[PDB]
Parts: structure tokens; sequence; C-alpha cells
DNA sequence: GCTATGAGTGGCCCCTGTGGAGAGAAGCC
DNA sequence: GGGGCCACTCATAGC
RNA sequence: GGCUUCUCUCCACAGGUUUUAGAGCUAGAAAUAGCAAGUUAAAAUAAGGCUAGUCCGUUAUCAACUUGAAAAAGUGGCACCGAGUCGGUGCU
């Protein structure tokens, strides 16, 4: 009698609920034998648990890193490429100058040669750094003057401009010489004068210098000046070209009444041709125009780049520095001059201190330099004379680095232009620099460009190049070996999907011609009409698909019904009147790609003769795959001689997007055997039958649908879960489903093989991490101050916002408001706000959302004064300009302005109403269904003699609202932060709720009591799953030089005394060893028995050979036998029950959960929302009186959690604090105590101890930093589910 | 009487900022 | 959020 | 049909940190006191590995025992009455 049972899961981002249930909704128990040494043969448990688990990562820190590494070994590549050109000629002048600049990092006591690096001697050393005090002065020096150099010196200057050349965002030449402003607006504005002598501007007295120079939005920039230009509009012609120096995307097909759109930007790389094109149209007369445009552009960008250089030299850049340089020292003698002469006893304390943010601290200490300003702010307020250095202070300009993170504006361009100002210079006295000026101008510029990626041998798995000769690669052949365009169709290919169809076929781009054939004919197949005299609508033949497309879809874009009625019906078959049906008022498919190609070639013939399908599908793949004008011009050569060149320039032009769904196999590949037609020869003729795709493929008189079944192959690439891989979510979610699914494996190992009668699954909610919401904060801060700054309210300024007020919706929304309500506008004080409620846009009944977006600020009358309603419009309406107003400031975001807008529609109706409130009960339950799948076809795999599958096991999907509603209607409430029975707990109740609606579609004396009795258990199996730790060998943080032994060496021949290191590795997982250790100044042999902790850098070399690595930590006499692989979250026992988990080498965490009884539970939940009811008031009333009625319990409540502290937690003065903290607050409010104690169970919750609040008193985590007492403990080996057990004494182990 | 350790307790510490090019899947409309 | 490291203070076992 | 959000792959940039070099001077046995100076540079940026690439090294996977290089496979009785981390009784 195989016991009919169901099984309930729960299946969160951390968790997964297991609960096995009979017919009778009885938890059965059962008798389980026990493995290993101790006395305890048999345990008897429960049939219920839950799974815990740390969250899965993904993959985005690991492909940041890759990408740095590869990154810095290209760097060096390119040092040691300029080193291997000047090797021969620097080896006469000095032999030993490349082994100082390479082991400079060393000590004076390891160095081989002489200890300064440059010229090994002190006089020459300091001669140089007197005249050059920083290397831009070298730059300078060695661009303007014509004398001979030392070459050391212009090594030193060619590395440091390679080593940091800087950003490749703007293409194309640059000319530094373009930097006012004004003269180019002049001039710019005289050719359009010039141009248009019949409408000149007027520009004089327009100070465009300040309005293009000003820190605004490229649009705000362009609407202000135009503001400044009489007559002038912002879509207009000079507004156009203003914009595209602003660097913007101008559109000249209005301006010049043109046919297509006119796009044209500098910033794109194909700026010459498509200015070419537009000359081709408009006239070449125009041409002095962009260029004044293009030269606009580039002062633009340089005055905002190096503010305004003046001195005429080629090497603007350095000249900055240098001025920049000078400031910093004149500043710095007046500063001190000043401070010296009025405030005396703090010169100590700004220049010599290096812990504090003073001076000393900006430069020798670690102090960046907004601490530095917001130190010294205060100090120069205080003095007199301080007015340029206020100034310079508030522009960010006082004392300034050279070496800052501004830099990362500068174009590689302005390096470039000093590279080959030097090499031009210095090319008369080294010949064999004349040779090699192209190829090291080409290592600074030369980098690979994204679509080839790694120039891999084979070795990587990240690799797609294609190489066509095996020789090495270097910067100044790179075009010669690596093909470009087959590596760019590889990068595109690799990445797209494939036909589900046929899973091995690529699936055809979205404009393929063939794909658009398919469309129009499988459109035209289920067409209908009715003319006179006919009973029934008839299908179009053949021959009628054939003459209508020709005639309309040939001819047209779009094709309506009444063209079709107006043109063929009543024209070529003369039918005055016809009905059509099933088709709304035009087709979906059309020939686009098909007109354009007209358009282009201009050759009916050539389209319509099917010999050049393959050509015509080769060249829109071509169009879709590459981006790059060059590789197109590359592959349609091969096509040059069926085209003029001005088709060939055509179809360079055009570009089409996005990829179908269907391959070209599929459609006309595959032909029927009996046949030998095609779907799409069926399509265009399947004469009565009139068979669609999808009956084609469905079709059993075809072979097309047997072939289908044919190539439907269960292939399992590597592993079988692979398949789970393939979903679509988080991995998050992914590791949760493949424990699922190994949980309900041995769930059906354990009953006896028997199969399940029922599952039922059930998805939680997900749940952000605290840190990276912390950064996220420090994002929004950043946007607040932002914000804020551009309203101009000063309370800010007073006191910096906190992180909290960022959390705490009510204090950011206060801040994205401007301290002005939403609803209705008036000016709002934050303890006003303290009263504020904060509502949705959307109705609360109507619509929920957890995202703080949609939950906005307002004030609590005028929340209170709509309920169930979207704002009424008119406020709205004049609310409308304000919000503008904030989305501007950047405060609100835009999905809350398109949730406002939908506001002021009215949007919701009542079936609209009806629509979203089904719509928040609605998730998007897609991997539900995967999972489900998975589930089902793991279970039944019988086929009957059909080949149908016998579903025996009936997979269900629940929602989490109908468990709660179960939940709250029966009064079993939960409460997360008691322990991890909450999630056996929702398994159960979900397992019972799907068994029993599924029987409906209860017997309400017996079924309550029963689930009463199964909630109280209080055994239930909790059991943390034993991962062994990956990831970073430490901490990054280099540290400085101390005596410890604890530092790791960077290096193999770097001693951490001498160079310091990384810190605090992470241990991979820990054994117990026995054997001797040598103790004392006298080296004596000693028995121990340790916990020995193995780094996750040492791990490959502990496990190629243990004895050694345990050797040489200098253990003797190890025995191999008892190597015990403990990984993290192992689990120990102690006396009285008392459980830890070995967190480390070195720490533990509690490890016994709290079973607390159900009724304080119910009295908790009650006591917490106690002004928080959601139900009829009668209800609420009674409990509130009971929560009254009860109030003793509270003193139980703490007698509990004390025993139960007493017993397992020993945590003596944080228990007697909080017993002191209890009776001082004894007078407090229920709803306070309650808080407060829900607070309290921290103290006692499974894990890593953390610290809490309590009313105000604030108790610090109790840490239990030893592992002696595990020592002689009870092992346990926990099964996944727990239910299987294996217990070892290691106090029988290695006894002395 | 003098030496050395170890054990616990409290406190601080943790690499960051950006751009460009793509193939894919889902919120609200 | 949680493990690592350090200064200090007491204890402790041996000698 | 539109939008943004999220997963995954590549190419770049700007910093930060570490050590060393940039003659500290004067009085003073020293402690120390005064005075001057400070902005830059080289190298490393997970230990390293063999497949020697202008490549690869932080994702995912992992109770114990037996057989396996690994993937993987095999290994653990039932019923009833009770419940403080599960206990007792009868059958096998």
């Amino acid at each position: 009698m195989d016991k009919k049972y169901s099984i309930g899961l729960d299946i969160g981002t951390n968790s997964v609920g297991w609960a096995v249930i009979t017919d009778e909704y009885k938890v059965p128990s059962k008798k389980f034998k026990v493995l290993g040494n101790t006395d305890r043969h048999s345990i008897k448990k429960n049939l219920i648990g839950a799974l815990l688990f740390d969250s899965g990562e993904t993959a985005e820190a690991t492909r940041l890193k890759r990408t740095a590494r590869r990154r810095y070994t290209r760097r060096k590549n390119r040092i040691c490429y300029l080193q291997e050109i000047f090797s021969n000629e620097m080896a006469k002048v000095d032999d030993s100058f490349f082994h100082r600049l390479e082991e400079s990092f060393l000590v004076e006591e390891d160095k081989k040669h002489e200890r300064h690096p440059i010229f090994g001697n002190i006089v020459d050393e300091v001669a140089y750094h007197e005249k050059y005090p920083t290397i831009y002065h070298l730059r300078k020096k060695l661009v303007d003057s014509t004398d001979k150099a030392d070459l050391r010196l212009i090594y030193l200057a060619l590395a440091h401009m390679i080593k940091f050349r800087g950003h490749f965002l703007i293409e194309g030449d640059l000319n530094p010489d373009n930097s006012d402003v004004d003269k180019l607006f002049i001039q710019l504005v005289q050719t359009y004068n010039q141009l248009f002598e019949e409408n000149p501007i007027n520009a004089s007295g327009v100070d465009a210098k300040a309005i293009l120079s000003a820190r605004l939005s490229k649009s705000r920039r362009l609407e202000n000046l135009i503001a400044q230009l009489p007559g002038e509009k912002k879509n207009g012609l000079f507004g156009n070209l203003i914009a595209l120096s602003l660097g913007l995307t101008p559109n000249f097909k209005s301006n010049f009444d043109l046919a297509e759109d006119a796009k044209l930007q500098l910033s794109k790389d194909t700026y010459d041709d498509d200015l070419d094109n537009l000359l081709a149209q408009i006239g070449d007369q125009y041409a002095d125009l962009f260029l004044a445009a293009k030269n606009l552009s580039d002062a633009i960008l340089l005055s905002d780049i190096l503010r305004v250089n003046t001195e005429i030299t080629k090497a603007p850049l350095s000249a900055s520095m240098i001025k920049r340089y000078d400031e910093h020292h004149q500043d710095l003698t007046l500063l001190k001059a000043l401070v010296r002469q009025q405030l005396p006893e703090k010169y100590k304390e700004i220049f010599f201190d290096q812990s504090k943010n003073g001076y000393a601290g900006y430069i020798d200490g670690g102090a960046s330099q907004e601490e530095f300003y917001k130190f010294i702010k205060p100090i120069l307020e205080k003095m007199d004379g301080t007015e340029e250095l206020l100034v310079k202070l508030n522009r960010e300009d006082l004392l300034r680095k050279q070496r800052t993170f501004d830099n990362g504006s500068i174009p590689h361009q302005i390096h470039l232009g000093e590279l080959h100002a030097i090499l031009r210079r210095q090319e008369d006295f080294y010949p064999f620099l004349k040779d090699n000026r192209e190829k090291i101008e080409k290592i600074l510029t030369f980098r690979i460009p994204y679509y080839v990626g790694p120039l891999a041998r084979g070795n990587s798995r990240f690799a797609w190049m294609t190489r066509k000769s095996e020789e090495t690669i270097t910067p100044w052949n790179f075009e010669e070996v690596v093909d470009k365009g087959a590596s760019a169709q590889s990068f595109i290919e690799r990445m797209t999907n494939f036909d589900k169809n046929l899973p091995n076929e690529k699936v055809l781009p979205k404009h393929s011609l063939l794909y658009e054939y398919f469309t129009v004919y499988n459109e035209l197949t289920k067409v209908k009409y009715v003319t006179e005299g006919m009973r029934k609508p008839a299908f179009l033949s053949g021959e009628q698909k054939k003459a209508i497309v020709d005639l309309l879809f040939k001819t047209n874009r779009k094709v309506t019904v009444k063209q079709l009625k107006e043109d063929y019906f009543k024209k070529i078959e003369c039918f005055d009147s016809v009905e059509i049906s099933g088709v709304e008022d035009r087709f979906n498919a059309s020939l686009g790609t098909y007109h354009d190609l007209l358009k282009i070639i201009k050759d009916k013939d050539f389209l319509d003769n099917e010999e050049n399908e393959d050509i015509l599908e080769d060249i829109v793949l071509t169009l879709t795959l590459f981006e790059d004008r060059e590789m197109i011009e590359e592959r349609l050569k091969t096509y040059a001689h069926l085209f003029d060149d001005k088709v060939m320039k055509q179809l360079k032009r055009r570009r089409y997007t996005g990829w179908g769904r269907l391959s070209r196999k599929l459609i006309n590949g595959i032909r029927d055997k009996q046949s030998g037609k095609t779907i799409l020869d069926f399509l265009k003729s399947d004469g009565f039958a009139n068979r669609n795709f999808m009956q084609l493929i469905h079709d059993d008189s075809l072979t097309f649908k047997e072939d289908i079944q044919k190539a439907q192959v269960s292939g399992q690439g590597d592993s079988l879960h692979e398949h789970i891989a393939n979903l679509a979510g988080s991995p998050a979610i992914k590791k949760g489903i493949l424990q699922t699914v190994k949980v309900v494996d041995e769930l059906v190992k354990v009953m006896g093989r028997h199969k399940p009668e029922n599952i039922v699954i059930e998805m939680a909610r997900e749940n952000q991490t605290t840190q990276k919401g912390q950064k996220n904060s420090r994002e929004r801060m950043k946007r607040i101050e932002e914000g804020i700054k551009e309203l101009g309210s000063q309370i800010l300024k007073e006191h910096p916002v906190e992180n909290t007020q960022l959390q705490n919706e009510k204090l950011y929304l206060y801040y994205l408001q401007n301290g002005r309500d939403m609803y209705v506008d008036q000016e709002l004080d934050i303890n006003r706000l303290s009263d504020y409620d904060v509502d949705h846009i959307v109705p609360q009944s109507f619509l929920k959302d957890d995202s703080i977006d949609n939950k906005v600020l307002t004030r609590s009358d005028k929340n209170r004064g709509k309920s169930d309603n979207v704002p009424s419009e008119e406020v709205v309406k004049k609310m409308k300009n304000y919000w503008r107003q904030l989305l501007n400031a950047k405060l609100i975001t835009q999905r809350k302005f398109d949730n406002l807008t939908k506001a002021e529609r009215g949007g919701l109706s009542e079936l609209d109403k009806a629509g979203f409130i089904k719509r928040q009960l609605v998730e998007t339950r897609q991997i539900t269904k995967h999972v489900a799948q998975i589930l089902d076809s793991r279970m039944n795999t019988k086929y009957d003699e059909n080949d149908k599958l016998i579903r025996e096991v009936k997979v269900i999907t629940l929602k989490s609202k109908l468990v709660s509603d179960f939940r709250k209607d029966f009064q079993f409430y939960k409460v997360r932060e008691i322990n991890n029975y909450h999630h056996a707990h929702d398994a159960y109740l979900n397992a019972v709720v799907g068994t029993a609606l599924i029987k409906k579609y209860w017997d309400k004396g017996r079924d309550f009591a029963t689930v009463r009795k199964v909630l109280s258990m209080p055994q239930v199996n909790i059991v943390k799953k034993t991962e062994v730790q990956t990831g970073g060998f430490s901490k990054e943080s280099i540290l400085p030089k101390r005596n410890s032994d604890k530092l790791i060496a960077r290096k193999k021949d770097w001693d951490p005394k001498k160079y310091g290191g990384f810190d605090s590795p992470t241990v991979a997982y820990s054994v117990l060893v026995v054997a001797k250790v040598e103790k004392g100044k006298s080296k004596k042999l000693k028995s121990v028995k340790e916990l020995l902790g193995i780094t996750i850098m040492e791990r490959s070399s502990f496990e190629k050979n243990p004895i050694d690595f345990l050797e040489a930590k200098g253990y003797k006499e190890v025995k191999k036998d008892l190597i015990i692989k403990l990984p993290k979250y192992s689990l120990f026992e102690l006396e009285n029950g008392r459980k830890r988990m070995l967190a480390s080498a070195g720490e533990l965490q509690k490890g016994n959960e709290l079973a607390l009884p159900s009724k304080y539970v119910n009295f908790l939940y009650l006591a917490s929302h106690y002004e928080k009811l959601k139900g009829s008031p009668e209800d609420n009333e009674q409990k509130q009186l009971f929560v009254e009625q009860h109030k003793h319990y509270l003193d139980e409540i703490i007698e509990q959690i004390s025993e139960f502290s007493k017993r397992v937690i020993l945590a003596d003065a944080n228990l007697d604090k909080v017993l002191s903290a209890y009776n001082k607050h004894r007078d407090k409010p229920i709803r306070e105590q309650a808080e407060n104690i829900i607070h309290l169970f921290t103290l006692t919750n499974l894990g890593a101890p953390a610290a809490f609040k309590y009313f105000d008193t604030t108790i610090d985590r109790k840490r239990y930093t030893s592992t002696k007492e595990v020592l002689d403990a009870t092992l346990i080996h926990q099964s996944i589910t727990g239910l299987y057990e294996t217990r070892i004494d290691l106090s029988q182990l290695g006894g002395d």
C-alpha cells in the first residue's frame, strides 16, 4: 500500500522549503538510521524542513577584473615595444639605464646597479630635478628647444606619453590651434551672412564665449545662445549649426527641403562621407559653412578642457599644467605667509600633521582634494586678504595637483601632436628616429577594435578571431594577419539565437527578402473574399496571390484593404463590390526592403529573377552584420561587377537592424519528399487546401512535421543541468531551482521511490544587498546634490544628507520636491513632514508597488483628500510645470513623470481598474513555468502505447496572495524575525491549499486542528548548505610595511617586512590535523590537535600533496588518515544540545533555533500592527482586546529568551544588558514594547552574530573567537535534506 | 619572584569614477 | 554585512 | 507596435595604493627646538600557470561511505501512541 502523499516546495533566492503531506494533511514521522561511531543509532524526525544557502553571485566582477588584466598586459607590451626600438642606440650611451628603470622598486640593498635610476650619480640627478621639476616641463622643453638633447630624456618623454595616452572617444583629427570661441563664432556668423545676405543674423553684443563654455547641457546651451539672436529659431539652419558645434546630431531634411533624413554628427566616424552626401544634394557652396561649424566645435571643446591658454606653442597641455603648478607655488607661499602672520599656533597643524586633512595630509597623507578644501575653507574665511583664495576655492582651482581625476577628458590627439612635434624637432640628430616615426606614432594610435576580440591562438574560451597566417601579431602589421570581416561576422553570429524548429540553423535577418515573401504569402493565405453571387467566402488561389503581390506589393510600400478592393478586384477581376475578411484595414507584411532595393539598383528583372536570390540574401546579410562601412565595401566588392559605382555607393549607405525567428532551411531549404515543394512553394500555391505555415509544419501528410520531430534532439551539452543554466533570470533564482530539483529527488528516495501524487511550487520575493544598495545610495546622494544646486535651496548645505535619509523615502522625496507638496503645491517643513504621510501615485487599492518611484511624498491632508482614485486632474495640470522643473533638476525619475502623466490623463477606468488590480496581483511567472516543466519531465517519464506522456504527477502553480489570505483569515500569522521555520510553514500551507483547491474543483472541524498541530511542532529540520569558499585571494588594499608574520608578499622575492602587501586571506576550508609541534626555545615535540586554515591561494598546493604542505608549516608526524575536510558552515554539537557552525578556522556562529510557541507569535503579530489592522472594525476591536488581556505574555517571552540564551548562547553580559533595559521601559506602550522585542530575537537568530537596537540602548555583537571547545565535539554531516546523518565524535580521535 | 603565553574585549577596516559597441529577455504603455 | 587584525588587560601555568 | 530596466561578451580611459629617487639645513651628546621644502617620476596591480598566446587565473558546480580522472553511478525497514529540537511501544 504505497501511501499516497504530496510534496510542497517554496523556492526563494536564499531558501528552499520542502514538506511532505498525506491525504489527511498530517505530516508523517519516520525512524531513520544514523551512521558513525556514536551510541545514537536511530533518530526519529518529522518529514518537514527548509534548506538555507548563500545567495549566488552574477559574473560582473569577474568580467571587470578580466578586462582590467588585459589592459595592463597590453600597456606593458607598448612599453616593451618602445624599449625594443630604442635598445640598439641606448646600448651605446648608457647600458644599465633599462636595468635601473626596471629595478627601481627594489631597496638599495637589493639593487644590482647604482641607486639613482636616471643618471646613476647624485649630481646629475639633482641638477635634473631642479631644472625640470615635473615631466611636463621636460615635454615643453623638448617641444620648443631646437638643441640636441640627451637621449634618455627623450625616452622619458616618449614613455610618459605612451603609458598615459588618454581616451579615444573623439574620432578623427582635431586641430588644437582652434581655441578662440568668439573668433570662430564670428567667422561662422559672417559666412552665414555671406551665404544668406537676404537674412543677416544680428549677433553683435552676444557673448557666445560665456554661453557655449557654460557648464550646462548641450540642448540648454543651444537654447541659451539662440534666445540671444533675434529672429533665429532652435530648429533653424543656424540653430542646427550651433547644435552641430555643440556635438549634437542636427537634421538638415527640413532646412534644405530634402526628401530623406539628413543627420550629421562630428563625433561620428562617417562625418566626411555624410557631409559629402549633403553637399552633393544642396551644393558645394556650403562647405565653408560646415568647416566653420567644425572649427567652432573644436574651439568649444578645447576651451572647455584647457580653460583659456594664451601663449603660442604647439604644446598647450604642457603649458597649462606648468601654469597650474606656478599658481600652486605662489598660493602656497601666500598662504604660509598669511597663516604665520595671523594664526601662528596652527602652523604645525596645517603643515606638519599627516593624519589630519590639512595641507600635510593633502600632500603626504591619503587626503583627497575635496577633503582638503572642506578643511581649509573655514580657516581662510576667518583671516584677512583671502578674496582671491576664496574665489579660487569655489572654482576648484586652489593648490591643484598636476595629476588629478579631471584628466579623463583629454583626447589622445593632444598627446599625438606633442609626440610628432618632439620627433620632428629631434629627428635631425638621431637618424634611427627618422625611419621609425610612423612606428612610434602608430604604437600610440593603435588599439584592438572592439569587434575583433582577444588575439588568442585557440586556447581561450572567449576568443573568436580568425587568423590568416601563424605569425606573431604586432601593432605595425595588424592589417595583414587578422581577417577583420570574418571576425565581425563571427562576432555578431555567435551572440545570435538559433531557430527553435531547426536548432542547428542560424536565424535570418529581419529585413531578409525571403522573410518578407513568407510573411506576405502567409497573410494572404487565409484572406477570404465575397463577390456578388457567392454563397461562401473563397480562398485566394496561387495565381490570384501571384497577381496581387506582383501588382501591389512590388509597387507600393504599404497596401491596404481599400487599395486591394479598388486595384485588383475591380480593375483586374472586374468585380464591383467585394468583402474582405480577416484583414484589418492593411496588411502587416510589406516589401519595404524590395522597394528600397528597387529604388537603389533600379532593375526590376534583376530583383524578380530567382537566380539572384542568393546574391540579394548575401547583400542583405552584409548590410545587417557590419556597421563599419569599410568592411561593407570590402565584401560588396565581390558583386561590384554586377553594379555600377553609384549603385555600389548607394548600397554602402543603407542599414538594417533586427533578426527574425525562422531559418532559411526551414522555409525554403527543406522540400517535401512527395511533392518536392518547400513551405514557400506551398504558400505560393496550395490549391483548395491553402494550408498556412502552422498547418504545413503540423500537417501529418507532409514530411516537414516528421523531419521536425526528427530534428528535436534531447541533447544536454556538458551536464544536464545546463538546461537550467539556459533559463531567463539572475543566477540567484537558478541556484535555488537546482537545489529544489535535488531535494525532490532525495524525498522520492526516502519515501520508497513511489512517485508523489501532486507537487505544489510557489515563488517568493527577491531582496537586494545592503552594500550595493549603499553604493546606489551614494550615487543617489550625488544626484540629489546636483538637483538641489540647480534648485538653490540652502537647507541642505548646513547638514550633508545622510544615507538613511536617502533610504528613508520621506527625506529623499522631500529633496526631490524641493520641500513642496506634490498633490497641491505649498512649502513644507521637515518637522511637518514627520506628520505627513507618503502615498503612491497609483491608488493603493488599485495597484501597489514596492519600488520607491511609485511611492511618492505628499502632505497628509491632501493624501486623505483623494482615495481609490487618481489625483484630480486640474491640480495635476498646475503641478505639471513644477514637475518639469524637477525633471530638469533630474530629481524625479522619468518613470515617475510617466506615472504623473498617466494620472493627468485619468488612466484607469472601471474595467481598467479591474485590470490594474489583477495586474498588481500578477507576477511575470515565466521562470516558474520552466521549473514546472523540468519537474514534470523528471517525474512523468512513461509513454503510453500511443507515445503520449502518461501524467501520473500533476505540477501545480499557485500565488502567494492566496496563502497570505488563508493565513490572515484563520490567524496563522508568521513573523520573519523569530527563526527560520517560516519557510517550512509556507511550503506546508502551499501544499495543503493546492491539494484542497484541486479536490474541490474539507472538514472545518478536524482539518484546522490538524493544521494547528502541524504548525506547533518544535522539531523542524534546518540545514545550512556547506560551501567551499572561493573568490579573491585577499583584500585588495596594499598595506604599509610593519613587523608581522601576517602579511602576504606581492611577488616571489618581495619580503613583506620590506615591501608590505596584502592582508586577510579568505580561508577556503579548514582541516582537522593531529600531529606534533616543536614548541618553546627547546624545540620540544608535543602532541597537539588543532585546526589549520588553508588559504584559497594555497588550495592547489595542498590538494596536490597534503603531507609536504603540512610539513612545511612546521607540523611533524602528521597522521594522514585523520585529515578531515571541514568546509564552511560545518556543523558541530556540544553538551546540552548547544550547536555551533564553523565560520572559518577561528570563528563560530550560533547553531540552534528558538522554538517559540505559536500563541506568542500571534500575540506579537497583533501587537506589532496594533494601529495598522486592515479589516472589519469588530474583528479589529476583538484583536485589540485580545492583545490587552494577554499582556503578561511579555514577561513570558522575556523568560523564554533568557532561558534559551543561558542554554545555548552564553552571552552573559549582553543578556544582563537586555534585562536591565527591559525593566527600564516597562511602562512604555505595548506597541513599542512589541517592536523592540521583535528586534530582540536578533541575538538568538541562526548565523553570524550581529548588533541590534533595543529602545535607545545599543548592544554590540558577541563573537565566538575560539575554536578549541569544538575539537572534542560531535561532528555532523547532513545530507541535502538533513534526513540522513553521519555522526563522528572527534573526542576519540588523536587522544594524548 | 620572574617568564611566557593565551584568552577575552573593544574598536577599526574593507579599491573607486567614467565611455564606447553589441546579441538576448521583461515593468508599465 | 561579516571576517581579520591590533592594543590592552587579566589570567594562567610553569619555574 | 513603443519604452526603459536587467543578464552576458569585448575594447578603452582616469585615478588610488605600495617602495624607491628627488643631497633637508642650523643649534644640540641625545631627546629635542627653530627654519626650509612639499605638486613629479619608475615598476607592480590578485601568488602565478603551460598550451608560450600581445593567452589564461575571483561565474556556475561541492553531505558522508563504495566505485570512478572527472562527469557520473551505487549505499540507509515498517506500523501506532505521544511531543521543547524529538520520545516510547510492536512487527522485520
